[PDB]
């Protein structure tokens, strides 16, 4: 119920975690250009 | 050199939608209950 | 209680219009990339 | 144009601290259906 909607929002916070991650990999290659 | 970035920065902003997509599945999941 | 999952909802939508605002910006800045390269 | 690189690394880097608010406040609401959950 509840639960089920903890871990697909959990799943949501680890993929957006990875977006920041990943722009901020793509803007030490920008800042090094 | 730029290029290399922003195909790394579109694969984000892909990974970004899927993240507003699926919280937005999940916050009808939550509404209905 | 039930409050609280009415108060989640609303809260979550406000996350996920921000996420919406940030991937338009993203996508504003992927041009003015592609304008540099090419 | 250079003066464009440096723009679009502030601009995406803004992007970047408002992705890392919105996570901060994601898992606030996750604690909160927690609270719900258990
Ligand atoms: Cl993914």
């Amino acid at each position: 119920g509840i639960n089920a909607s903890v871990v697909n929002i959990q799943k949501e916070i680890d993929r957006l975690n990875e977006v920041a991650k990943n722009l901020n990999e793509s803007l030490i290659d920008l800042q090094e250009l």
